[PDB]
């Protein structure tokens, strides 16, 4: 009865594009990398290891390392907006992210980061899950174009979140995109409302 | 249309009660404490709280130290169990547990004990969350009597899994028991299934 939304956290909170690509070139100067405007499909490291052989394992080794998550600077507009859908009558918000496979820093400086952003009492909404389709809720606002898992038919409607890996994308109409937190997030919820 | 099961892990699969005690112990040998067969009520901070004022910040010192988490063992039957479980015909399993406040290490081990004793490959089937009612499946087994949030209808039949604190607690039927592992779990999972 409150409206439920679900906010992915890498690419749309936090920028993972922007933070992996200055790190990688601070990193591997020498080593050819991919600029942002030339980014396409969800997973960075399969695109670095097309653009030769090593450079997968390179890429990887930067989100592996420690201050990786925590360091991520938050998107333009996101720590505002969705402080703001939290405040908002009948409206909850949980942070639903996908934890990376090598764990020793990862969970721990996305609760840091959430804390630093938003507060202790944010920590409460997150949720750490490889699987999105187990969570139910009315939205999920995801820069991720294809969602699945153990659910077949999640609960929630999957909001395009765009990024530069997915911004030419042709979706399936009637698939839905958040352009920005700076684009009508408001209406977009309001839509979903009784 | 597989059969979904979350499975709780404090005081399910990993032996928080026993843990916290002998550690408590240890450290504390001038204090006193709760034995086992006396634990009344979820909150073990609550319970030392009434026993002397001091003693609620002492407990809590116990769960947010270094290898707490990590050092719990399995509950006997647990890990056989969860594992036949998984290993079902349409039966997909998740661990959903609920981290404490302090987020320092205890995400973190909680990974790197599923680790130890399911496997890399488990990890995947890890929610880290404090609202469990935002998770959807069709069983819930966790030793926590009252479990509330966000959703006011979940998904899952919460099964009461026994431990010390809700031993003598009569429930409102029709609430069920798991009374441990050795207790028919298949049972209860095949009174869900088509
Ligand atoms: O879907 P979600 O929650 O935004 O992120 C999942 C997780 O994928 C990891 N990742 C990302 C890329 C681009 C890659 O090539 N390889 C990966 O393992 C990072 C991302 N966030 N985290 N933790
Ligand atoms: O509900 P769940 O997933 O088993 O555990 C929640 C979490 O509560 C923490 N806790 C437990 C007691 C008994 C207490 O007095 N104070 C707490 O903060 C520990 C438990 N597991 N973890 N992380
Ligand atoms: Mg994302
Ligand atoms: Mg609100
Ligand atoms: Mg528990
Ligand atoms: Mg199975």
């Amino acid at each position: 009865r409150a409206l439920r939304v679900l906010v992915n956290m890498d690419g749309v909170l936090a920028d993972f594009e922007g933070g992996f690509l200055r790190k990688f070139r601070a990193r591997f100067p020498d080593q050819p990398f991919i600029a942002l405007e030339d980014r396409r499909g969800f997973w960075v490291s399969e695109q670095y290891g097309r653009l030769r052989p090593g450079l997968s394992e390179k890429a990887i080794s930067i989100w592996e390392s420690k201050n990786f998550f925590f360091e991520l600077e938050p998107l333009p507009g996101a720590v505002e907006a969705v402080k703001e859908m939290a405040s908002l009558q009948n409206t909850d918000v949980f942070i639903c992210t996908s934890p990376i496979k090598m764990f020793k820093y990862c969970p721990y400086e996305k609760y840091a980061w959430v804390e630093k952003y938003f507060g202790p009492d944010f920590l409460e909404q997150i949720v750490l899950t490889r699987d999105k389709t187990v969570v139910s809720a009315d939205l999920l606002i995801d820069d991720r174009p294809d969602i699945t898992g153990a659910e077949p038919t999640p609960s929630w409607e999957h909001v395009l979140f765009t990024a530069c890996h997915n911004q030419h994308l042709q979706l399936q109409p009637p698939r839905r995109r958040l352009h920005s937190w700076a684009d009508d997030w408001k209406a977009i919820l309001d839509s979903k409302r009784p």
